[PDB]
């Protein structure tokens, strides 16, 4: 393998709007979240990262944070709640909030760059913006990529046009990480090397 074995234990939180969107059907939601995780796991296979779902939390009654239009603001509130509440329920490495919120600036996903394992900043927020599971899962993977220290693909650095870290998603979206992405991940493992992803479940 090009990379050493790593493990990311995910917590996925489905907010109340998304719960309502799927007819308040917990089983339907769980199936969809599992299908998303299976895609994230497949996309990280070439990075030698095993992706597991450590925790699924569905906000079936009400939202515990204000899931607002500005994605960065929502991500900060989510990180706070993840550190204060979710991590106390079950340990995990990274958490993503799935929502049906129409985020400002036509945003479908957002995450902090290079903060994997951080108690508050190892998070992403993702809009359930397509009926196609893969389109949402690749957005979750793109945000995970940012959290693993990846920036967008740049044509001078690598040639892939439709890879996961492309600057904009497309209908022809690939499930592959570009060489720009792999090089950023190598830099991240060399310079940051966060301990939580070294630990297998």
């Amino acid at each position: 393998q090009r990379f050493p074995q790593r493990y990311i234990e995910l917590a996925i939180v489905v907010d109340h709007g998304m719960y309502t969107k799927y007819s308040s059907n917990f089983k339907k939601i769980r199936k969809r979240v599992h299908q998303m995780v299976s895609n994230i796991n497949e996309m990280c296979r070439p990075l030698n990262i095993a992706i597991t779902l450590a925790l699924l939390d569905v906000w079936s009654e009400k939202d515990f944070i204000t899931v607002q239009a500005d994605a960065p603001t929502t991500a900060g509130l989510f990180g706070d709640w993840r550190e204060r509440v979710l991590l106390k329920k079950k340990n995990h490495d990274h958490a993503q909030l799935l929502t049906d919120t129409n985020f400002a600036r036509n945003t479908i996903g957002w995450a902090y760059v290079g903060r994997m394992c951080d108690e508050k900043y190892s998070v992403a927020v993702v809009k359930d913006h397509s009926s196609k599971v893969f389109m949402v899962a690749v957005t979750m993977t793109h945000e995970l990529g940012h959290n693993l220290g990846m920036e967008h693909d740049d044509k001078d650095k690598c040639k892939c046009d439709t890879c996961i870290m492309s600057a904009v998603i497309s209908d022809k979206q690939s499930k592959l990480f570009s060489d720009c992405s792999k090089d950023y991940y190598q830099t991240f493992l060399t310079n940051d090397n966060p301990q939580c992803i070294l630990n297998a479940p």
